[PDB]
DNA sequence: TGTATCTT
DNA sequence: AAAGATAACA
């Protein structure tokens, strides 16, 4: 129970009665009883838990969880403590470094900070086969993550939507582009950070069109 | 050994 | 589809 946020349940609620989703649902417990997939079924909705979602101002999305143990926990990127950083998040803080003058390696990999901020941490894919990149695509997560997507841009304004990697970049034409703010570069992980994720600059740009839509900026050192 | 994106 | 090529790093 509780592995929805209340305000992200009652926003989200219509499609658990769906044949996708209840499908979907089907094929992950399938799964689980096979091999073992990340994260654990308790996390799998994490991004939910971190802040209300009338409260999202920027969304990172990614393509699917980390696919080693014990490091996906339902937030895109993060990691709890001890588990140290993955390639992908070393990348990521790469960048912040040269982005942001006062952001210094936070020692760790747990990205709860950013989103109790109100930066939604989501994947497109909310679930993977251990070891197995992208396993669990086309399953039906795409559709799910695709009614978060559309909510926050019929329901919210002048968001930062940050979409890394071509499965992610999948969702940019749910998003009205005037309303809200779309960045698109490559996925953080070492086989396509070469691509241009590293000088994308989006954390910097995020808040600079956060304040000039006079709304607080985030603190990504605030880990 | 191990963490995308484009092409056939 | 899904496998192969291409591709940085360590
Ligand atoms: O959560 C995660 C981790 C790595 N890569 C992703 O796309 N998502």
């Amino acid at each position: 129970m509780e592995f929805f946020g209340e305000s992200w349940k009652k926003h989200l609620s219509g499609e658990f009665g769906k044949p996708y989703f209840i499908k979907l649902m089907g094929f992950v417990a399938e799964e689980r009883k096979h091999y073992t997939v990340y994260p654990p079924p308790h996390q799998v909705f994490t991004w939910t838990q971190m802040c209300d979602i009338k409260d999202v101002k920027v969304v990172i999305l990614g393509q699917d969880p980390y696919h080693g143990p014990n490091q996906a926990h339902g937030l895109c990127f993060s990691v709890q403590r001890p588990v140290p950083p993955p390639p992908s998040l070393e990348n990521i803080y790469k960048e912040l470094s040269t982005d942001i003058e006062d952001f210094v390696h936070p020692g760790h990999g747990d990205l709860s900070g950013w989103a109790k901020q109100g930066v939604l941490l989501l994947n497109a894919v909310l679930t993977v086969r251990a070891h197995q990149a992208n396993s669990h695509k086309e399953r039906g997560w795409e559709q799910f993550t695709d009614a978060v997507v559309s909510w926050l841009n019929q329901n919210s304004n002048g968001l930062v939507f940050l979409l890394w990697g071509s499965y992610a970049q999948k969702k940019g034409s749910a998003i009205d582009r005037k309303r809200h703010h779309v960045l698109q570069t490559a996925h953080p992980s070492p086989l396509s950070v070469y691509r241009g994720f590293f000088g994308c600059r989006h954390f910097s740009k995020t808040n600079e069109l956060l304040q000039k839509s006079g709304k607080k900026p985030i603190d990504w050192k605030e880990l």
